């Protein structure tokens, strides 16, 4: 029956961009094929130069945003490269069946393995590594991503009419706990394995030495800040797959959120922060009114503008003095 | 105000069970409202947390971590007949979050070692709902110390969904999940006492940390995993309640979903659909609906994966049946 | 246009009562005149008599709460006295625009400003300081508030019937982060400024030394308790600007509950605990059947018996005994 269902290939795009799609499904179900591999590599994550032995799916962190419709079927083809060192595997909270599909893809350096999955619900799904016995120093490493099924008809509001944005962005965030030795400062390491003692140390403690997006603090902010003009419906689409984070546009608000991603429920309105669980993928829907510059962050602003959950939307357009204006 | 008559209405005893496990009950109710009946002795004993021997002096509601799960329809009453034996050393009392008045019935429930107490009340609201310890002043130190439970007030015609059909699951599991803050010593071994008291000043400091040294499902890492996992078949419909009466928690059973949530757990809600992961807040219960379509182990965790897999919020469950090529596949 | 909308000048209330207003509107739009005076002052936080410098809206921590209807313009003044030391602003999280008026409202001390929007979401939401750079620390100061923003047509429940209050009060929560010394005692300081490399240190451990209704531990209790009688509806709006919290009456509930606190959206019923957001305002309604002492709490039972995070309500009426009672 599989064999019947016509195949499309498609090529990933390193967030926060996100691979073209139609929202609204123009064929019936198809077996859509990605292919993704892992990278173990060395990552900067913030100005002062501290740098980590990050653990990624494409090289990027967070991995790419992968998106299809309801019935439609997901067929990864995982590549785990001899340069690597570590065992690896993906988990779809997605899919429905041997751990989200960690079981089914372990890979060891030198393999790769093809899950094939039904996507039957629609909605923002996180993807992360899950090796067992070391699932969340891999998903700490940044080893983790999100995966988008839309509803075969597009995206609807609280009263079933449609909703079509004109872009959509994805939001990686990220909690590291980078080991410090005993005067404070970060430790250094030569391969993720010696690492592994002072990781679990790390995470012990709950408390995350950075929070960001996109891979580093300031990552999407000057030439990389998200862009917009005023009229555009921009849909953001956050994961957070570990901790849990509180989402809010600066000078904005979300406009229709699923603040658990799950499209079979009418979205909230009229957010002005949302609380999207660690282990989750949250996706908010905004109407730009006014140009400027916003910030987009986690709103536990210590968390935001001091470890680093915060980013940029530079917008074009006409200043709206109605709905805001300094008065003299 | 003209007084209701309780005497006319029928009664009837409840025998608790320890959890995960749940008491007889009928979700569709085949009575009118009953003045329910349950009785629970309070009972302090040392406990193991961990596979290392990690013991606390622990604080339970029937001699458990978490306290049983107990099981009522919307407008039954609740008459709970709570027994300090003269064995334990520290007073406790009892807040229904299901209850209205009396700081859920804390203020007329304050018993000392060898008192006794019967408290009623009217379960109004339907849903899961926390119930737990809270003497005045030692609130968060009996409530880490594991006691708190939760009860289920089912709506009289059973639970439904968002389109007001009826769900009915082929069996209910309690999760208790606990949160503890073991007092370290200067040195970073868990320090030992021989009475709950002598502890305070150190479990107010380590509390105050807002640190877990464990967080834990059934009262122990790997309690409900092993010979004591949960289990399942393919197609069977399970509801998995989920309390939390101090610290936020984030729910999510590995290779499945919460095809039905009610996050907050309140049933004249309709419940969040085909949810990843849900949050459900510290001082909460929630209900997860589930019908498992593969067989095999799942993981149902606390999705901050340190907090699951590091600290001890993890379970498993074994599901029998055939599996499903059709819903996942490895590709040769 | 809006020169052709009635202007009204309101006087603003010390928290946790609420200046008058009308639920269901009175008038169409109008432009509410409103004025706050920025002020840095020292505040002692807790029954040990420790003392932090605040910096507040009025005076007061939280900020007093605004109130406004659906599509009415804030306008507000806020003065900034040459007597105070730093940049102030502010940003409302109910305005679109300019960081939600944050990039339109700097002032130094010895500078005013006058900002007007257009409440175009029904709701409540916070508003803060936000000067670039010390964001954190300006809010964790105490520096933030709310303002609600009622549907033309009041409040409504989930089966968009009306909902009316008999009385409201705003709790705002407030997360500090005292640093200490060696010995393990909060230091203090001459200026606010002096002590800005402390605070961040603080902050950074995201790990609050106290978390206060209203200012300060007891703040909310004895004679400065709430009240209210049975048989009474009340409004209880509770903001949090930084940090997460989960409200809980003990010995009661949230009939109707905006989490986090949009109005277009239906509230939560019967709910025992809720979820508000760190940088987000909520509103429980209920109506009290019983009488006694009640416990208003962020149900992270240490944060509120430990912590501060801990009000109680003082209720008159007679008891109800088919509710509740204790038996022979
Ligand atoms: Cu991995
Ligand atoms: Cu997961
Ligand atoms: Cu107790
Ligand atoms: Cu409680
Ligand atoms: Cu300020
Ligand atoms: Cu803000």
């Amino acid at each position: 029956d599989i064999s019947t269902l016509p195949r499309v290939k498609v090529d990933l795009v390193k967030p926060p961009f996100v691979h073209a799609h139609d929202q609204v499904a123009k064929t019936g179900p198809r077996v859509v094929e990605f292919t993704m591999t892992i990278e173990e590599k060395k990552l900067v994550i913030d100005r002062e130069g501290t740098e980590i032995h990050a653990m990624t799916f494409n090289g990027s962190v967070p991995g790419p945003l992968m998106v299809v419709h309801e019935n439609d079927y997901v067929e990864l083809r995982l590549i785990n490269p001899d340069t690597n060192t570590l065992l690896h595997n993906i988990d779809f909270h997605a899919a429905t069946g041997a751990l989200g599909g960690g079981a089914l893809t372990q890979v060891n350096p030198g393999e790769e393995t093809t899950l094939r999955f039904k996507a039957t619900k629609p909605g923002v799904f996180v993807y992360h590594c899950a090796p067992e016995g070391m699932v969340p120093w891999h998903v700490t490493s940044g080893m983790n991503g999100a995966i988008m099924v839309l509803p075969r008809d597009g995206l609807k509001d609280e009263k079933g009419q449609p909703l079509t944005y004109d872009k959509i962005y994805y939001v990686g965030e990220q909690d590291f706990y980078v080991p410090k030795d005993e005067a404070g400062n970060y430790k250094k390491y030569e391969t993720p394995g010696e690492a592994y003692e002072d990781a679990v140390k790390a995470m012990r403690t709950l408390t995350p030495t950075h929070i960001v997006f996109n891979g580093a603090v300031g990552a999407l902010t000057g030439d990389h800040a998200l862009t917009a003009a005023v009229g555009e419906r921009v849909l953001v689409v956050h994961s957070q797959a570990n901790r849990d984070t509180r989402p809010h546009l600066i000078g904005g608000h979300g406009d229709y959120v699923w603040a658990t991603g799950k499209f079979r429920n009418p979205p909230d309105l009229d957010q002005e922060t949302w609380l999207i669980p660690g282990g989750t993928a949250g996706a908010a829907f905004y109407t730009f009114r006014q140009p400027g510059v916003y910030a987009y962050v986690n709103h536990n602003l210590i968390e935001a503008f001091e470890l680093g959950a915060a980013g940029h939307f530079k917008v074009t357009g006409e200043w709206n003095d109605d709905l805001m204006t300094s008065v003299v």
